């Protein structure tokens, strides 16, 4: 089970991420690292936490370039909906 959120970062980049996975690697879109401090660590991003939109777009419907794209072209505000994985121990 994941729980689904949204965060928004204010620009300018950099956003202090990296994305791992994408359409054309059979897996969901992910955050695969954090820049201690940076932006996307401040807003309450962790790593392992699904992409599921971009500014809008649909994630999953993105190759991990196309993701890549979409967060460099985004302009001011860069707008992330995402999910965690809910860990139940």
């Amino acid at each position: 089970s994941m729980d689904s959120f949204k965060v928004v970062l204010e620009g300018p980049a950099p956003w202090g991420f990296r994305l791992q996975g994408g359409k054309d690697f059979n897996v969901p879109l992910s955050i695969s690292r954090l820049t201690p401090g940076g932006k996307a660590a401040q807003a309450g991003v962790a790593v392992g936490d699904w992409v599921l939109s971009i500014d809008g777009e649909n994630a999953g419907s993105l190759t991990h370039i196309e993701a890549q794209n979409k967060i460099r072209a985004c302009g001011e505000r860069l707008s992330l909906g995402l999910s965690r994985a809910i860990t139940s121990l």
